[PDB]
C-alpha cells in the first residue's frame, strides 16, 4: 500500500498558514444587507432586540429551552437553586449566554465549537476572526447570532489533566458574565471528550467553581445549567451535585 | 460590555502550539489491549479483514449502505453506470473508502471531517498522527475503523475559489485509490460550505475529473458515489451530470 499522494516532506511544517488564511478569507467576505444589519447590533444591545425583526435571523433551533424549563437540582438549597441539569446539546437554550468549548483561534473546530457555529450560522467566525484569539484559561463574548442565546462565551480550556488552566476557564466565563450583568449561562463540559480530561474530574472543578462563584456573589445570577449531551456526562453531573451535598 | 476576560495580548500569536501539543498527546495515550490489536492490523489487510472478530470493533452505524444499494446514474451509459449519489452522510457508506475534507494537520476539525472522527472513533486520529499531515491538494490513507467503510482518504481542499487545487484533490483521491486497488469510492463535498468554494463550480470540478479518470483508466473502479448530505448538494451533483451529458 502507498499511504500518501506525492513525496513525503522534509519534516511536519504546516497548519498555521492554512488558519492564517481562513482567518483572512472570513474577514474579507462582503456581507449581505439582511447580515450587515445584524452584524452592526452594538454587542451590549444584542441582550434585549427583538431579533424576529430582522429578516436575516432565523433561529436554528425550532423549540429552544427557556430558563421556566429548566428546573433546579435543588429549588430549597439556597445556592442549588440556582442549578440546573439539561440532558440535551448546549444549543438548545435560550439563556443570555452559553458556553463554548473553543481553541485558542476561535474560529471554530470539533465538537461542540462546531455544532456552535453550525447553529449560530456564519456571523459567529466574522465576530471572531475580528480579535486576537483566546488565551488558554481565558473567555472571549460574541453575539450568538442565530443561536436561541443570546451571547456566545468562547473559553479555551487545557488539552490535557491541567487543574489549575481549566478552574481558571470556569473563573473567566463567570466573572466575564457578571461583569456584563448576564444572569443565565448555558455550560458545555469544557475540555472532555476523546484525548480528554477525564469526565469525573473536569466535572468536579465546573460544579466546584461555580458553587463558589455563586455563595461568594450572592446577586451574580439567576440560573447556571449544565447541558449534557450523553447521557455519561448527566451522571458525572448529578453525582459531582450529590457528592457536594 | 467587556468582551475578553484580561488583557488583550501584545498580538494575535497563538495557534500551533495547541495542535503539537493535542498530537503529542493523543501519540502518547496508552491503548487498550482491543485497541491495541486492532491499531497493529496492517493497512493493506485491513480490508479483507473480518472486523466482527475484535470485540473493540464496533460498526458506528446501525444501518450502513453498500454498493448493491447504491443506483447509478445510468445504468446503460459506460462512463455513469459508475457513478451514484447518495442523499445522505459519507460514513453511512461501506465502500473501501472514504473521503474526508480535512486539515493540513490531519487531526480533526468542523464539518465532515468531525463527523468522520466521530464515527470512526479514537483510533483514527491516533493513525493520523504518525504521518506528517498533508499537503493541499494531496491524500493520506488511512484504516476506518469503526466506520462501515474500510478506508479513509483524507485530502486537503483549497480554503478558497482555487480550481488548480481542487482538482489536484480529486487527481491524488483518485489515483491513490487506484494505486490500491480500492474499487468503490464515498466522496464527501470537498472545499464547499460557509466561506469555501462555491458549491457549482466546486462540483464541476468532482465531476469533471471523476469522469476523466474513469475514462482513462477503464478497468480502475466499480463504484464512485458522491455523498450529498444536504440537499443542496445532492441537486449540484444531479445538474453537474446532468450538464455533462
Amino acid at each position: 500500500f502507498v499511504t500518501y499522494s506525492t513525496s513525503e516532506p522534509a519534516k511536519l511544517f504546516g497548519e498555521a498558514g492554512r488558519r492564517s488564511h481562513f482567518r483572512a478569507r472570513v474577514l474579507e467576505a462582503t456581507l449581505s444587507p439582511l447580515e450587515k444589519a445584524i452584524f452592526d447590533v452594538p454587542i451590549e444591545e444584542w441582550l434585549t432586540v427583538d431579533r424576529s425583526k430582522f429578516s436575516g435571523w432565523r433561529c436554528a433551533v425550532p423549540h429552544p429551552v427557556t430558563a421556566d424549563e429548566l428546573k433546579p437540582v435543588d429549588s430549597s438549597h439556597d445556592i442549588l437553586r440556582h442549578i440546573a441539569l439539561y440532558n440535551g446539546p448546549v444549543t438548545d437554550l435560550q439563556l443570555d449566554a452559553i458556553v463554548n468549548a473553543a481553541n485558542k483561534t476561535c474560529l471554530g473546530g470539533k465538537g461542540v465549537d462546531g455544532a456552535i457555529h453550525a447553529a449560530a450560522g456564519p456571523l459567529l467566525v466574522r465576530e471572531c476572526a475580528t480579535f486576537k484569539g483566546c488565551d488558554t484559561g481565558q473567555c472571549r463574548l460574541t453575539k450568538g447570532y442565530n443561536l436561541p442565546a443570546r451571547y456566545v462565551l468562547h473559553t479555551v480550556g487545557p488539552i490535557g489533566e491541567r487543574p489549575e488552566e481549566l478552574r481558571s476557564c470556569y473563573r473567566s466565563i463567570l466573572s466575564l458574565a457578571h461583569r456584563n450583568r448576564l444572569r443565565s449561562i448555558g455550560f458545555c463540559c469544557v475540555s472532555t471528550g476523546v484525548y480528554g480530561y477525564p469526565l469525573i474530574p473536569a466535572t468536579r472543578i465546573a460544579v466546584d467553581e461555580t458553587i463558589e462563584y455563586l455563595k461568594q456573589h450572592f446577586s451574580a445570577f439567576d440560573l447556571c445549567c449544565f447541558a449534557c449531551f450523553k447521557l455519561e456526562e448527566y451522571n458525572a453531573y448529578t453525582d459531582c451535585l450529590r457528592a457536594w451535598l
